[PDB]
């Protein structure tokens, strides 16, 4: 079993990181699909995420980061993985991974979709809310890896 | 009875074709009200998506397409419809019509709004997942009808 | 002793927050409405703005007042020394969202409460976006908003 977690983790946030851990301990191979995402303007290029990911996660042993600008249901074919995971905080959530579960069984039918939900500590945890703190120097050292926070600080001064 | 079915129809999918094909067999005229939505920066132009949502319903007499770029409640009395058609696919949708639906009730007290939610084959079906998907090169011609198909691929081309 | 702080956009202010005001300020010693700058919704009306119809709306309250801010909310409430939030749930969207934004000000500002009203259902969906959107399009939203804001989207769509 390969699962594959793709997101745009922009950036990467101690929520992916509690679902990484745990997938870590499950499946034999966890590749982290850093999507690039460029309609939605992300705070940090696909370089920097892609290594934030890495850093966060490189005492791992079994899992890797990997970036990627094409479609989901292609791309998932290259790494040649069989799962989708995918992490569940709150109903907007659900209906969306809900909706794309259906259409990438569609696009990728042999690919499965699996979903997680968050540790209570880490359920509210957003990559937007963390990005809005930083922004505005609030401490956001609870939320990300210090690396991670590192980054935030250095990209906003 | 006539109703008004109003959406953006960016560009219309077999989702918004199921709901039009099930109104026409329950009411005596149905009217796509195409909507400019500029705020949503539609992939395609009005004049493109009323073509492709008149081409996808040519087969439907008591059906009607036309483009607007009005206030829903004032464009509905133009029309001289006393019904509106909305469909319901998720909670999204459905808190999002609720809220719109008192809305049209004091702007237009004297038009209906009613709900169709969609077979569980077309449940999925997002437009903007649609055009996600096509802008990838993902093959979307499961969720559209052909003329519509041809439309997305000729678009990013 | 109790001094609530109420944030938004208010862009512009609706009968909707209108009334959560009124309730508040039965209900606390002292409220104050915080108008978000927030840069990043492209606002229809400035800061400015915002405030001063926020104020006009609400010139008849006392223990009620208006400042605009576009520091962190964290900060900006611990720096009124207010003690706790008004946020206000007209439907599931809201309920994740503010769940999700009371557990974060709960790290930032462990002392500062969180605290919900729900909306008469006369005024359970008007939305900013709503009353813009229709007065933008030369609908009636007299209904949805106080005269004066009225008048000041009217004046803004021409
Ligand atoms: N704290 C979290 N706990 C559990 N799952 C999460 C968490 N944060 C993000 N995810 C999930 O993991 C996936 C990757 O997240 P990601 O794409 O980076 O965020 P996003 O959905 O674009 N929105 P945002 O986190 O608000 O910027 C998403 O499917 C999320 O459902
Ligand atoms: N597959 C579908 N089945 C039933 N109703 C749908 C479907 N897709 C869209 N609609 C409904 O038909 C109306 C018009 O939809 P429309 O404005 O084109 O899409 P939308 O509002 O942009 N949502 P999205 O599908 O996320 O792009 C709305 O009432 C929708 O909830
Ligand atoms: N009619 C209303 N009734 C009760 N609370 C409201 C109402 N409208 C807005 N609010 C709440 O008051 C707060 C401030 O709102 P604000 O961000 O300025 O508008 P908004 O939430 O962006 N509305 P919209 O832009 O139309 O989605 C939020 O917690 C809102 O959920």
């Amino acid at each position: 079993n390969r699962v594959l977690y793709p997101g745009t983790f922009d950036p990467i946030t101690k929520g992916h990181g509690d679902l990484i851990e745990r997938a870590s301990r499950l499946f034999d191979h966890v590749i982290i699909a850093v999507a690039a995402s460029p309609k939605k303007n992300p705070l940090f290029s696909l370089e920097q995420r892609v290594a934030l990911a890495q850093e966060v996660t490189k005492h791992l042993p079994n899992v890797e980061v990997v970036g990627f600008s094409t479609l989901l249901a292609h791309f998932v074919k290259e790494q040649k993985a069989n799962v989708f995971l995918r992490g569940l905080r709150a109903v907007s959530d659900f209906e969306y991974e809900f909706q794309l579960a259906n259409m990438n069984r569609q696009l990728a039918p042999d690919v499965e979709s699996m979903f997680l939900t968050p540790s209570e500590k880490y359920s509210f945890i957003s990559s937007t809310l963390v990005r809005e703190i930083a922004a505005l120097g609030g401490d956001i050292s609870k939320f990300v890896h210090p690396a991670v926070a590192d980054a935030l600080a250095e990209r906003f001064k």
